[PDB]
């Protein structure tokens, strides 16, 4: 089975990246873990969050049959592709808190879920009070648009079930909707997912 | 012996991870240093511990005789596969404090014990106090299921031998319990070792 | 699809301008925030997008030989990039963004770090109505003007994603096209200043 | 289309394991003061933001600009040639290199390399907040290698203060990097630079 | 002159570089020193001391000997101390990663002998209560390799006193005394004894 496995590894590995006329579909999701800090001398908040990607692509295909059953894999992320996923609004390099391991399934299917702490842009001005702060932060490719990568959602909330209940700041609500915005640079759109969040002191 | 030790890591040399059909156990356990700081304006606690992991693989054995009797030998742990045990409540990346040096035996077996600084998700509330604060950070695989890498300890307790005398806190009771869930969704079954301290100033 | 754009990847795959074959670089700045002023030490940060253009013939195709590829999308370690650096950083610049450039068919590369800067400034009045000033040059750090002509499209710095619950406020942001020159030498050494106005 | 293959093929003709006892080497320094950034009374600790101007020549570096179409030098990065270990003795963390790492290579084989770099040095700012000011030095010299094998030298006894932050928290009273040899049969050169500075 | 010594180096470095480490039958003795420049901070509320100090390292392989005669009697080199092996001598209370403040570049001679003097910061475990009194604070630190035992890597010192005549004479802190000495330990890991040299320093304001 050992030997299979790298066999199979091997073949797959002896992808360009998506174009207009091969583009790839970018599922998105974020379950956010912790609200660890508010700043409101900078305006920075700091979000440890897990992002759920996934993407399927012809190239990792493969026969189960051929290869003694084996239906997916655990891969270091530097043996693929993956997309350039980039908060628009933070103002510190996002830092990765997870290994950087891909699961590949004999469909072609890769997940991917990093687990990253992120400094970005936010007033918490009201978190102290009922009604709390509002905030967003918009994901979306840095250099790919619409006609290269498609970002999709499988639902419009954000999974709440892992947040730390002993936080210091509780979740009033945490929602992941599409958009699609048009940069100065480009003439072409882009697609984001925006994840808007209403917090206040617990 | 030198030539001889240099021979066996070339032929070592020239592991895809666990399979269903092909799985690991790493045995886990902690040695916990220092809690370095309570944060309750962040609720994040910073622990300093040392990380043993052993595990033993086929492809690592040799027979002695063949080598100049070298029983084991020391090297980096990028020249290995090491397995993905990750804490699931760090706010921040964990720190290394001592070399990635692995120690592999002729039996396959591998020991590596990295020495790291960790801030993790820990409200401290009651730290001044008689009873102390509580809390818990649970470690595993990122990306393999029970089915893959299996998690043994050999022991539920922390070791406090070496824990600062002089730290800033004391430790009351630090616990490594190992957790087989089975969550009602799926068959595979997700083990976890989990680090409970309990602390006071 | 994916073969053709494999395939002009690795037929395309620059040693540097030189005052023979000097390359015009266009830089624009799009200001997202200003996340802090520190009176104590007169540092204040910034976040921004530094868009890059410049165009090269070795990076030219027809995009009828390649399926009507016209463009793509490249890791910036593959290609050449400028060396443009903030002249009064106080700290390393830290970057946001992937390091990923696009190249086009004519052979010109787009390229937009986004980066935190901590640089040289003295808030001081940025608590009153008139605001504080402060100002920070990007050039090149090694090539003078005749081997990177740096150039800008526009004076007015990009606003339009600055960040509205900012603790700062920007009341004027312009990016003006400045070289200094000796005398005894014909070299002039070009660079864009950053002059932003702001207040609390 | 010329220029660029000529450069090219320069560079592939030229592409040094550092100075000895029988081939030393001169490395000229010089400091430009850019701006103290902060002054840390409670550890002792002055933070300098400064470009460090390193100079030294190599046989093994020229060429005849005829024989590559007159050109007369060129730039690359400085990992692809040997730098002299110039550091600073006083440091209390890691130098941090703002600027790109790229030298310029001229054809009569000198190298120039100007890193900008911001210093935490040890350095006691008592005085600071008076008329008098703060005195604070810090001495820069080759790691492992002695005078006779780098042969370290400057253009002037004066940092260059021409950058100085005109809005700095602290101004400059003076700013020198004299030279020093100190004997323990090797002579170790040093470029030590002294700062007074008041808020 | 100059020429044939150049040339000399380079044939003498490509040679030499063209080891795994020590083992039972062939260990190395390693000699450690330790040279305190600078108490940097104390932080009563977290218990971690900041110390600046250059660790002096010395060990001699057979695989870097060669004879002068045979490259224009060139006696000794630097060279990266990436290019060589180096030992992973390690402290072992630290509470942040060591960091590195002077180049790794190392000396070595004809001999076989390897120097290495890195330049560090340290944090590490230290409670500074009483440092603002007579008597001062005490701290120790232990330094060893962190993988080989006594029998791969014999730990020596030159002396038992912690070189203080660079130590920075308006440091916050003054140094009352300063020891490294050597001690074999058992850890609960491994069978074998592992050595180490600790720094004792006793400081106050
Ligand atoms: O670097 C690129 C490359 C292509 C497009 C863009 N940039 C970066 C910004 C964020 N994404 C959209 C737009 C502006
Ligand atoms: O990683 C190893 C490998 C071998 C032995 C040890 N460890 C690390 C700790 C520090 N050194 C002694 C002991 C415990």
């Amino acid at each position: 089975s050992q030997a299979n496995l790298m066999r199979l590894k091997s073949d797959l590995f002896n992808y360009p990246g998506p174009t207009k006329d091969d583009p790839l579909t970018v599922t998105l999701g974020f379950t956010l873990q912790d609200i660890v800090k508010a700043d409101s001398s900078t305006n920075e908040v700091d979000l440890v969050y897990w992002e759920q990607q996934r993407w399927k692509l012809n190239s990792l295909m493969w026969d189960p049959n051929e290869y003694g059953n084996i239906t997916d894999f655990r891969t270091s992320a530097a043996d693929i592709w993956t997309p350039d996923i980039t908060a628009y609004s933070s103002t510190r390099p996002v830092q990765v808190l997870s290994p950087q391991i891909a699961v590949v399934t004999h469909d072609g299917s890769v997940m991917f879920i990093p687990a990253q702490r992120l400094s970005f842009m936010c007033d918490p001005t009201g978190v102290d009070s009922e009604e709390g702060a509002t905030c967003a932060v918009k994901f979306g490719s840095w250099v790919y648009s619409g006609f290269e990568i498609d970002l999709k959602t499988d639902t419009d909330q954000v999974d709440l079930s892992s947040y730390y209940a002993s936080s210091k700041y509780e979740i009033l609500s945490a929602t992941q909707y599409k958009h699609d915005i048009k940069y100065n640079c480009c003439e072409e759109i882009y697609p984001d997912v925006v994840l808007v969040v209403k917090f206040r002191e617990r």
